[PDB]
């Protein structure tokens, strides 16, 4: 069943609270304890995703309480704008605030969100026709370079704009994502980590990596990035060209899992035991294969299959990766992968891992899917 695997999520962040107090837990780094945060990195929103999914399958209000103190934790981050001239306001705002709109109407978290879709929409540059991802405008390397795991972000625009009216957040977020979908697709359904455009005309220029072996190589968060982004873009854009872009992707990266059913950091580097894996990426995936599915009609035979491989996913990820609450242990699933190449934590807890985990895990026991869309939309 699935009851007793979120029992131990349940446990762990329980515990975690009382002992993180008011920070934020990033990535393990050696040990089985986060590395914690004063709200200033793009993985804080994690943390409050959690507290939400717990708060909705327990009703109890420690988890609610807690994520409502991280909520007025964004606030502040929000208006002293503390390392937000990025893309990932959207996995910052759209778990925290915007997921406390979903959850029970509040008002002022509602403003919030849209205050940080606000802020979101300053990245867009009009002249190259995307959402920059890093760094301030006209950065002479990164002015005008896009990375994939913008497409999850734009579910804070997509919302925003269903909630004003204002049809600029649908007009910007339908354009990132038919540019990422030509551009950071690749022809063999696999995918490129990041890609630059000219910025002043929106030329493209070339794709590559800091992250992903080689700029040609499969980086596996990236292609997960891409299955569950694409899907969740065509939810709220009614497009089957990137539903099928992520059903194209997700058959990719199934065809690549190895015989545990967890996958390695890249595809394109040995797949053998020796390599570190990326338990974050097969949790990602596990979240957009059961998104495609739910965009399926039931008469279509693979809907199945791809609930299936989630579940076969999840059932991966908890018999070999995930952590029992043995009363220290601080993370969900082991072995998930930050910066392979630049050696910092390759074998470690991922915040977003242990998010994506515990939403797949409420999808398949509850129903509940997350915080990147109104419920039942």
């Amino acid at each position: 069943m699935w009851q007793q695997a979120i029992g131990d999520a349940l446990g762990i962040t329980a515990r975690n609270l009382k002992k993180f107090g008011d920070r934020f837990p990033h990535v393990s780094d050696g040990s089985n304890k986060y590395v914690l945060n004063d709200n200033t990195d793009w993985t804080d929103g994690f943390w409050s995703g959690i507290l939400w999914l717990c708060y909705e399958y327990t009703g109890d209000e420690q988890y609610r309480e807690g994520a409502v103190r991280t909520v007025a934790s964004f606030r502040e981050r929000l208006d002293r704008f503390e390392n937000l001239d990025h893309h990932d306001i959207g996995f910052l705002y759209s778990l925290s605030a915007k997921a406390q709109w979903i959850v029970e109407k509040d008002e002022s978290a509602r403003k919030l969100a849209l205050d940080a879709a606000d802020v979101l929409m300053r990245r867009w540059r009009a002249d190259a026709g995307i959402i920059q991802a890093w760094g301030p405008k006209g950065d002479p390397e990164n002015g005008g370079r896009i990375i994939i795991d913008c497409l999850l972000n734009l579910p804070l625009l997509l919302w925003a704009g269903e909630q004003t009216g204002d049809p600029e957040y649908r007009r910007v977020a339908e354009a990132h994502a038919l540019k990422s979908r030509r551009f950071l697709v690749r022809g063999d359904d696999s995918s490129y980590h990041t890609f630059y455009f000219d910025p002043e005309n929106g030329n493209a220029i070339r794709g590559g990596t800091h992250q992903g072996n080689t700029d040609g190589s499969t980086w596996t968060r990236g292609q997960a990035w891409g299955i569950y982004g694409f899907a969740l873009n065509s939810r709220y854009l009614g497009n089957a060209d990137l539903l099928e872009t992520a059903k194209r992707m997700a058959r990719h990266f199934l065809a690549r899992v190895p015989e545990d059913g967890v996958v390695y950091w890249d595809f394109e580097v040995p797949q053998e035991p020796s390599s570190y894996r990326d338990s974050s990426a097969s949790a990602i995936t596990a979240c957009g294969l059961l998104e495609i599915a739910s965009q399926l009609d039931e008469s279509d035979p693979e809907r199945q299959r791809f609930i299936d491989a989630a579940k076969t996913t999840v059932t991966a990820l908890r018999d070999g990766y995930a952590e029992r609450d043995d009363g220290e242990a601080e993370g969900f699933i082991r072995r998930g992968s930050y910066h392979v190449r630049g050696g910092i934590s390759p074998d470690d807890y991922t915040i977003w891992g242990d998010y994506y985990y515990l939403e797949a895990l409420l999808r398949l026991e509850r129903g509940v899917t997350g915080y990147w869309y109104e419920r039942g939309r």
